DNA sequence: CCGACGTCGCATGAGC
DNA sequence: GCTGATGCGA
DNA sequence: GTCGG
């Protein structure tokens, strides 16, 4: 299905979501129509109706409406007006500085602060994590290309085990699954001295390691299990610099490590089937843990996970690969 | 009709 | 000062 | 806004 199909739709959809997050503070309204708009992405016809669509799950009555409306006229009056809007189309545009959500960005435009220069002259309003957003604004809408993710995994694989030979870290997300992008790098990390019933140290030395060979830049925020921050490949020497990315690391004990791994890895809709399934073989499955119920629906101890293979065994799935997880 | 719609670590505000 | 709600991001 | 108990 190409983007020619319906994109004015699902555009039309996700500006729509955008608003009803950063504006209308509605962040349920803001799922539902990018729910509608991904459910319409994946169906490879191109749409005559608003009837066609409501068809499918997660596309109602007010979406197709606004369908209609749209096809008839090849936009959305709603949209049109609200898109000229200055002080609407300001609070939207402030909350893709990372840290600035929609309270914050509500606050900066009732002051009259509105633009990325109107930012740059008021720093003093603008928190720590504010403040990197800003600095780094145009970086971080970036993608990152697998090629750099696999030299920054090579970065942060090395200093982990230069740190302490005994941790365990792996770089999740969609790179795991294979994409040839990805729009930020996340690590997952543990070590055999931190279990659920047991240093603070383990997460702290780490990062500091990372900082050390300057491959992480800034904080965005940090504590004994979750880092989030910011950091940059090393300069290829009169090469053009590589733009800064956003990097999270957290701290999981080692008998929650592949849970973690498993749910970290995703995708989200991979996660649900496999959440889904699961609970018809009897079993929870949450980040950290599989339990069984539960005649009656009570969830037991945890159990016994080595492994990612070692969950799809306890719910008789064959192990999937990373690759293939894209649902 | 009407509630659920994921959850949680961390920074920072507010209330005492 | 301590506690615990809120904003934010994922 | 959409779904569903
Ligand atoms: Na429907
Ligand atoms: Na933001």
């Amino acid at each position: 299905p190409q983007e020619t199909l319906n994109g004015g739709i699902t555009d039309m959809l996700t500006e729509l979501a955008n608003f009803e997050k950063n504006v209308s503070q509605a962040i349920h309204k803001y799922n539902a129509y990018r729910k509608a708009a991904s459910v319409i992405a994946k169906y490879p016809h191109k749409i005559k109706s608003g009837a066609e669509a409501k068809k499918l799950p997660g596309v109602g009555t007010k979406i197709a409406e606004k369908i209609d409306e749209f096809l008839a006229t090849g936009k959305l009056r709603k949209l049109e007006k609200i898109r000229q809007d200055d002080t609407s189309s300001s609070i939207n545009f402030l909350t893709r500085v990372s840290g600035i959500g929609p309270s914050a960005a509500r606050k900066f435009v009732d002051e009259g602060i509105k633009t990325l220069e109107d930012l740059r002259k008021n720093e003093d309003k603008l928190n720590h994590h504010q403040r990197i957003g800003l600095k780094y604004f145009g970086d971080f809408e970036k993608r990152i290309p697998r090629e750099e993710m696999l030299q920054m995994q090579d970065i942060v694989l090395n200093e982990v085990k230069k740190v302490d030979s005994e941790y365990i870290a792996t770089v999740c997300g969609s790179f795991r699954r294979g994409a040839e992008s990805s729009g930020d790098m996340d690590v997952l990390l543990t070590h055999p001295s931190f279990t659920s019933e047991s240093q603070p140290k383990l997460l702290h030395q780490v990062v500091e390691q990372l900082q050390k060979v300057h491959f992480i830049t800034d904080t965005l925020s940090k504590g004994e299990t979750k880092f989030m921050g910011v950091c940059q490949l090393p300069s290829k020497n009169d090469e053009k610099e590589y733009p800064h990315r956003r990097i999270d690391i957290r701290l999981i004990p080692k008998d929650q490590y592949y849970c973690g791994v498993l749910y970290f890895t995703g995708s989200d809709i991979f996660n649900k089937n496999m959440r889904a399934h699961a609970l018809e073989k009897g079993f929870t499955i949450n980040e950290y843990t599989i339990r069984p119920l539960g005649v009656t629906g009570v969830a037991g101890e945890p159990l016994p996970v080595d492994s990612e293979k070692d969950i799809f065994d306890y719910i008789q799935w064959k192990y999937r690969e990373p690759k293939d997880r894209s649902e």
